[PDB]
């Protein structure tokens, strides 16, 4: 019981580890043969993919009739998406943010204050058509815009890409559920702190994908990850957990995201995302764990 969870984790972490790589090397090798940027495979394939966590946890806790976990989940990943992956990634490998990808994160900016706007009253079922839809169009206009029988470059790279995404999916799984047999077997189980730290165990591929793209200098796809989730979070956990019930306003959590993604766009305008800015991003993050109501909603 005890030792098996040991496994899990263990097994979970290693997984998480070769398969982010993995996940990165078959999605720039993709972003190639596709003729489209790192940050659209970023903020596309990668950032849906690593947010299949969000959407089914987001979507099953509303089901269960607990939505404050529900946007908990999905809000609480947009913070740590800035605060703690993009803070770790920017210090590793500094990104001078292209005109063309500024405009994008503006968009985001938007996107992301909006939804703030209209979710001050909760978010109710038609909140969430809305934001689908939002989030559809952001992602042909992010393809448009980066964008311009079959080869074994090509094949290999989508084995690649699959098996790299399989492996971080379920060596987070592994990694959850080993981590909470541990606590169960060692009676130190606490369902508040568990579900605190829901929104983190559905970012561990965000986590460790961006780390791993952070260490082979690709910082596009990195942003493009970090933008993307937020949005695929937002868009589509957030969404669909409202389409099974009115989900309870999160002002404050919102205000923070706000105010992260409000200097995430003013460091891509006029600076840089580097050492510095993710110090800051990395602080406020420690800041909001330190202070933010635990329950994770
Ligand atoms: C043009 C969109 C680009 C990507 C997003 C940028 C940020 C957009 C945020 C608000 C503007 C749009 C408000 C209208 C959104 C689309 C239509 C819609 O959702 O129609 C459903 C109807 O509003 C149910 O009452
Ligand atoms: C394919 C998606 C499999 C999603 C499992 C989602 C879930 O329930 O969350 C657990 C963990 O965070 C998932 O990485
Ligand atoms: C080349 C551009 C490809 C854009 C694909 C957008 C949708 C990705 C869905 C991924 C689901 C996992
Ligand atoms: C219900 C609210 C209707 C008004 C929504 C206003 C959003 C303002 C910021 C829009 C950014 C695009
Ligand atoms: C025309 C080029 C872009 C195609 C983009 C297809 C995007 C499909 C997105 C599906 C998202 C489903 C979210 C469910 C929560
Ligand atoms: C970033 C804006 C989020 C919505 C703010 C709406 C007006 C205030 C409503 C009461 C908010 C109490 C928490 C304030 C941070
Ligand atoms: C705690 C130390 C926080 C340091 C923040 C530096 C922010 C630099 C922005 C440019
Ligand atoms: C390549 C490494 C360069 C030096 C990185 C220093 C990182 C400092 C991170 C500080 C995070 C916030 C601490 C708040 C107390
Ligand atoms: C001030 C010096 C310490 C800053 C970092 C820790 C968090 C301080 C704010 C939160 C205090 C607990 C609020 C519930
Ligand atoms: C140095 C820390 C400066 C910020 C201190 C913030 C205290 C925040 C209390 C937040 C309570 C949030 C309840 C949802
Ligand atoms: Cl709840
Ligand atoms: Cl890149
Ligand atoms: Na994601
Ligand atoms: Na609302
Ligand atoms: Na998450
Ligand atoms: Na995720």
């Amino acid at each position: 019981m005890v030792i098996l969870g040991v496994g899990y984790f263990l097994l979970g972490l290693i997984l998480l580890y070769y398969g982010s790589d993995w996940f990165v090397l078959g999605s720039e090798r993709i972003a190639r043969h596709f003729n489209v940027s790192n940050f659209v495979i970023g903020a596309t394939v990668m950032a849906i993919g690593t947010s299949l966590p969000e959407i089914l946890t987001s979507a099953y806790a509303s089901y269960m009739h607990a939505p404050g976990i529900s946007i908990g989940n999905a809000i609480g990943s947009c913070i740590c998406n800035i605060g703690l992956v993009l803070g770790l990634s920017a210090i590793i490998s500094p990104i001078i943010v292209d005109k063309n990808l500024q405009k994008n994160i503006l968009v985001y900016l938007l996107f992301v204050i909006f939804a703030a706007v209209i979710g001050i009253d909760g978010f109710s079922w038609i909140d969430g058509v809305v934001l689908l839809i939002l989030f559809i169009i952001y992602l042909r206009w992010t393809v448009k815009n980066g964008s311009a029988k079959n080869n074994p470059s090509v094949v290999f790279s989508l084995v690649l890409l699959i098996i790299g995404l399989i492996g971080v999916l379920v060596g987070a799984e592994l990694f959850v559920d080993g981590a909470k047999k541990i606590a169960l077997a060692l009676d130190i189980s606490d369902k508040v702190i568990g579900f605190t730290l829901v929104a983190f165990g559905t970012s561990l591929p965000e986590l460790m994908v961006s780390l791993a793209a952070a260490k082979r200098n690709l910082g596009g796809m990195v942003l493009g990850n970090v933008i993307g989730s937020n949005i695929a979070d937002i868009g589509g956990a957030l969404a669909v957990g409202s389409l099974f019930m009115h989900l309870p306003a999160e002002n404050v959590q919102m205000a923070v995201l706000v105010i992260m993604s409000l200097l995430l766009y003013l460091f891509a305008k006029y600076s840089k995302i580097g050492r510095w800015q993710g110090i800051l991003f990395l602080a406020l993050y420690i800041i909001a764990i330190a202070s933010l109501r635990m329950g994770g909603g």
